[PDB]
């Protein structure tokens, strides 16, 4: 009903574009180029080659007090309830709730350029640009070198979530515990449609 | 003042790349309902940047990490850094190795089969114009550029080899003997 508009078309070209080239993370390729000045006469011609790398996405994972799992790959989030053995599927871009991990995890000009921030020292309190209901509010407070030290959400129901963190380990950490398989046994609710 | 607090918070977390935190939680109702508490655990991987490598045809090299340009010519053994926000054109390479909806969302895109056309919302940019002719299976086929100057550069591609490539492309160390000009302050 609601019809498609040029902001909208342009919208879904871009995505289109970017699912397109979310298939290659990696690719080497020979070209030709051919350079022209302005007017239309051939400034230049030759061959070279191209060899990009693209970035991959964020990964996290978090144990609840209750000892249930979230766990992100970037595209799905996985929520894994080992007492009762369920688990959840859903993509990302659908998921709902545990937004301060989504941009904790990307770290994101973009991400960050949806909220009005006001920064206190190492202090950052953060209110969302579109009103929607996403998050209420959200708080962090980032020591100079990176270190989150705590951080608070408060929901559109005005459910408030404060977390105090400690005995930040840096350092890598290997790349199969970001993904997820549900074990064998486990009730799978794969709601990627 | 709330984009300088955007860009702080940004290069305070660009600082760290993974972490493993534990952490305290409480969780409470609107009226103040102490619903939840205790500790869990949290592991994060922050996004690398991208990376690409050209060889022009006058085989002089432009490397990228994500933070630093460099371009280097081996005949004349001269090789310059500028950080890559300072940097000036070879736009094309960096949208097509980044990949991100918000660098695309910076122009008005149309699109015909696999051919897009790219203009820019921001009319004061680097790029008059883009196009570029991607593959359902992400294969760029080809892609021409216009600058400023109305120059146009036109790329056709070929022996797309996807696959793993070895870090050592992406990664500049000037060699012995090649006069840097670190224009990095």
């Amino acid at each position: 009903l609601v019809p498609r508009g040029s902001h909208m078309a342009s919208m879904d070209a871009a995505s289109d574009l970017k699912s397109r080239l979310d298939k290659v993370s990696s690719f080497h390729a020979s070209f030709t180029q051919k350079v022209t000045d302005g007017s239309g006469a051939a400034v230049q011609e030759g061959q070279g080659d191209l060899w990009v790398k693209r970035p991959n996405l964020e990964n996290w994972h978090m144990t609840q007090p209750d000892e249930s799992i979230l766990v992100s790959d970037g595209k799905t989030l996985w929520f894994y309830n080992p007492f009762v053995e369920q688990a959840t599927a859903t993509w990302l871009k659908d998921a709902t709730g545990n937004t301060p991990f989504m941009l904790i995890a990307r770290n994101q000009s973009s991400d960050w350029q949806q909220y009005n921030i006001k920064q206190n020292g190492d202090d950052f309190v953060l209110t969302p640009k579109a009103s929607n209901g996403n998050l209420k509010q959200f708080t962090i407070n980032v020591g100079r070198d990176g270190t989150i030290h705590q951080f608070s959400a408060v929901e559109q129901d005005d459910q408030r979530s404060s977390y105090q963190l400690k005995s930040q380990q840096n350092g890598a950490v290997d790349a199969a515990k970001f993904t997820f398989t549900p074990p064998q046994g486990v009730t799978v609710d794969d709601q990627r449609k």
